[PDB]
């Protein structure tokens, strides 16, 4: 098994000292093959490449989702919610239960008003500029994203299209985040140089607390009702136990999904966006289809359920670049992985989400090339070939959620806007927990259509 530089002591650690490291394991992916080691200190990783390997890896019989060192540090303020709790976890298994109905396609039905709330503030927002102006579309898109999950997990408004700065709620997460993944690159966590570091950390950890743990107090003592999370929160019974989650594993539901659903979802929709001023064929079909089902002032949500062509744009926006780009699985027993790499009892394997999606043995020679066409015809796509949302029982509960709040939010765009790629932006993909095109930027201008009236 094959192997990038090492740096004694620190290993295969100093690799990824830069501000790019998955694309860094992308490139030494490309010279090493489908399966390499990854060392730092105290600990080994195989990254996996290969659909080969990686529907292997997907067998629940012989592998289960391993918390990696960036899900640790996350859990210190996301703690035992879906995410970054172990599939064995008590908390696992009953938060999964109760919270499954709320992530369905009929609870799309009862969230399609609020995310339409929000799509209308991003497109008057658009409407408004003066000419010559621009958009910051990261940027625009996050402000969406935050205040849509806002809203349906707690009834709660950020605002964020009022501010140049954000909430302090959201500040707080996004610095948490911030903090989580720069431990990853720290030999000494407890040095004295990062007692500042440890200081904010704690800062942020209980400003995100107190805003939550207010609103859940006040919600139990209104009885307000809301088409929220919160409130199904509130009011669902484990189907197991029959017991509800406590007021503590709530908070850490309502901090897990604003974390785990608001970058990835607004990075998919700037990929999706920059792919079709790239590929102006793509925009003009996808804009003609937008027109064609999107005929009312306001979209309902059989009308999303429409956007067939949309929804294939940003099913390839994904292929290229899934923007939660990599999870991690330990071997649950000694075992051979593809008949000639024997792992031992807790074995950690890193599955690499875009080198996945451009195995030219499943997709074929073309796997650079933006062509949502490749998903006319989902039963031609193999088993564990494409996996943007993860895997088995610990694949994403948002999936629903994301492609209906993408869908709907790249249908009215391209129903309300021309856009023009400016300064022929060149793509630059930064990193955090998560994947986004840093400063793409476009000009739009008004189709000059109606914008119907809202709750
Ligand atoms: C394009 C958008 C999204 C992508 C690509 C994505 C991707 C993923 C992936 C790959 C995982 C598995 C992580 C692992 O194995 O460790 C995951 C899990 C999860 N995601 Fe998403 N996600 C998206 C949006 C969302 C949204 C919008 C929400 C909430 C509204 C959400 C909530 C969650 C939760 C709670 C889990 C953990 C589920 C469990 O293990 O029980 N995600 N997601």
């Amino acid at each position: 098994m094959p192997q990038p530089k090492t740096f004694g002591e620190l290993k295969n650690l100093p690799l990824l000292n830069t501000d790019k490291p998955v694309q860094a394991l992308m490139k030494i992916a490309d010279e090493l093959g489908e399966i390499f080691k990854f060392e730092a200190p105290g600990r080994v990783t195989r990254y996996l490449s290969s659909q080969r390997l990686i529907k292997e890896a997907c067998d629940e019989s012989r592998f289960d989702k391993n918390l990696s060192q960036a899900l640790k540090f996350v859990r210190d303020f996301a703690g035992d919610g879906l995410f970054t709790s172990w599939t064995h976890e008590k908390n696992w298994k009953k938060a999964h239960n109760i919270l499954l109905p709320s992530f369905s396609q009929q609870a799309m039905k009862g969230y399609h008003a609020m995310m339409v709330d929000i799509a209308v503030q991003l497109v008057q927002k658009w409407e408004r500029l003066n000419a010559d102006e621009h958009i910051e579309v990261p940027e625009d898109m996050t402000r969406l994203t935050l205040d849509t999950i806002g809203l349906c997990g707690f009834n709660y408004r950020f605002n964020s299209f009022y501010r140049d700065q954000p909430h302090p709620f959201i500040t707080s997460m996004v610095r948490a985040l911030d903090e989580a993944m720069n431990k990853l690159q720290r030999a000494n966590p407890d040095d004295p140089a990062y007692d500042e570091n440890k200081r904010q950390f704690q800062e942020d950890i209980k400003v995100m607390n107190d805003l939550v743990d207010k609103i859940i107090a006040d919600r139990k003592a209104s009885g307000e009702q809301s088409d929220d999370l919160l409130t199904h929160m509130l009011n669902g019974k484990d189907p197991e136990t029959g017991e509800p989650l406590d007021d503590e594993n709530i908070r850490y539901q309502i901090i897990t999904e604003l974390i785990a659903g608001h970058e990835t979802t607004s990075g998919l929709l700037s990929f999706a966006l920059y792919f079709l001023v790239k590929n102006p064929h793509v925009l003009q079909k996808a804009a003609e289809e937008a027109a064609r089902v999107l005929v009312d002032p306001v979209p309902s949500y059989k009308q999303v359920k429409q956007l067939k062509y949309v929804g294939m744009v940003l099913n390839e926006a994904l292929r290229l670049w899934p923007t939660a780009p990599a999870f991690s699985l330990y071997a649950k027993e000694d075992t051979v992985l593809g008949g000639e790499y024997p792992l031992e009892k807790g074995d950690e394997l890193m599955v690499l989400i875009p080198q996945l999606h451009r195995d030219k043995t499943i997709w074929g020679d073309d796997v650079e090339e933006f062509r949502p066409e490749r998903f006319e015809n989902p039963s031609a796509i193999p088993q564990h070939a494409f996996k943007p949302f993860g895997n088995g029982q610990r694949a994403c509960i948002g999936q629903q959620f994301a492609l209906h709040e993408a869908t709907l939010v790249l249908g009215m765009m391209l129903k309300h806007f021309d856009f023009e790629d400016h300064t022929n932006y060149e793509l630059d993909i930064k990193e955090t927990l998560t994947l986004k095109p840093e400063g793409f930027v476009v000009k739009a201008k008004s189709k000059k259509i109606p914008l119907g009236g809202i709750p």
